[PDB]
């Protein structure tokens, strides 16, 4: 619609962390994650800082975080809802065994090709169901027809921030009792740690306010045991109880 | 010397984080955190923050994610090193099924003594055994007694820091393939960044450079797959592959 430029330029926080120091994240990124960093995960990484919309690339640091959940849990079938180019979902294909299976959903297949090749070259493109449409008319569709004996072990949220509520609602009827359904980004910069925070871009603004609300129901929702977890941007951990 | 003692006072980093804000760090605990603590764990946390070495303490919000790893990972056999007054023994042991049992070893039981009457009123002492002494002699003494039917599926390490690395050649062994060991504090209040750290405690110098040394260390280690997370003082994650 007309109005404000809405641009990764025309935002605020691009450059502000969650950590004191970066000193420190660099410290984590150089002796922790590039050495334990995948040779396709490498490439796709170093594309996607200089795209556009690099601000929405999940840090490497979360992302080698992810794939010690997913190994630790056993998963094998999952669901991605924010493909962008496709670090969190490499991550996600090169941790799940040989059998695994991935839904992976996103409303611009553009910024998915831009990966593919690498994700291709790593050889786990197989494992991979891309569904180019908006993330919830899928997920409404999937009450419509998913088995209990197909519910997913695994959830990825990475999409678009203000409508993660809406995303909760389904994905604890889709995803498996025990399952793990993970929210990203939801420190917002920090920014929600203030009720109030000037000089936002709008759509910041909004997710300071949405991700505020969405901390406050996950954390009185007794359909859920959580854990919020400060690394990356921030992200909050979910088991379905019942 | 003779005289007072060991205070925390004599420490220069116990009022450092390494998270950007205070603010943000106590936004975590009241929104995600006090709401899902157990009121044994927070009767336990609340006088342990008066007890002279309270920095040592596990932060709160890390305790919620231990919890949520032994869930995930459905762990049923654990191995706490370094207990202090048990807050992250009590969220071990109340995360573990009923039959789930866990050894706790520390240097101190004036310390576990503290923290035993909420773990009896929490009604699972039952899964712990407490051993009284230095951990290595206990893990050397279970490497000869260990049959893989015994094999831990869980380690937390959380002792005296300098003998990380003496621990992991002896948990490796003994955590079973596929299972968990974790190491905390491995950012160690944000001065492994550093080459250099001015003014620090002998002891403080000591864990940065032997922290320093524990990082490349797990980095390079071909039996372990790592992550390193950011939440706390910074744990390390490793899953055993072989
Ligand atoms: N309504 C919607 N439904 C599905 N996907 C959406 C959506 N709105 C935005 N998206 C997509 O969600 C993505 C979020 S960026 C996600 C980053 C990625 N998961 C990583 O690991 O780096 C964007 O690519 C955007 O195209
Ligand atoms: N060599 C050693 N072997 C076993 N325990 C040791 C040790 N050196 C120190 N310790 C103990 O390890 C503890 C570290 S503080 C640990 C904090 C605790 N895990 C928590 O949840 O808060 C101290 O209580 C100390 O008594
Ligand atoms: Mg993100
Ligand atoms: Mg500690």
């Amino acid at each position: 619609g007309p109005g404000m430029g809405a641009s990764q330029d025309d935002y605020a926080l691009i450059h502000k962390n969650i950590l004191h120091s970066e000193d420190l994240l660099k410290y984590i990124l150089e002796t922790s994650v590039y050495p334990r960093e995948h040779e396709q995960l490498k490439g796709l990484r170093e594309v996607t800082e200089k795209h556009e919309w690099s601000t929405a690339l999940v840090a490497a640091d979360e992302g080698l975080f992810l794939s010690m959940l997913l190994k630790l849990m056993n998963a094998k079938r999952t669901i991605e809802i924010g493909v962008y180019t496709g670090y969190s979902l490499l991550t996600t294909a090169l941790a799940l065994p040989e059998d695994g299976k991935i839904t992976a959903i996103d409303v611009n297949k553009s910024y998915f090709e831009i990966g593919l090749p690498f994700i291709q070259k790593a050889g786990v493109e197989h494992k991979i169901n891309f569904i180019e449409s908006e993330a919830l008319p899928v997920l409404d569709q999937m009450l419509q027809e998913m088995k209990e004996e197909d519910l997913y072990d695994f959830a990825f949220v990475d999409a678009d921030k203000p409508n993660y509520a809406n995303y909760h609602e389904r994905l604890v009827k889709l995803v498996r009792v025990g399952g793990a359904i993970v929210y990203d980004n939801t420190l917002w910069f920090g920014t929600v740690a203030f009720p109030e925070y000037p000089g936002l871009h709008p759509e910041e603004e909004e997710c300071r306010v949405s991700f505020r609300n969405l901390n406050k129901l996950l954390a009185a929702d007794p359909r859920v045991e959580i854990s919020q977890v400060s690394i990356g941007d921030g992200l909050t951990i979910c088991r379905r109880l019942y």
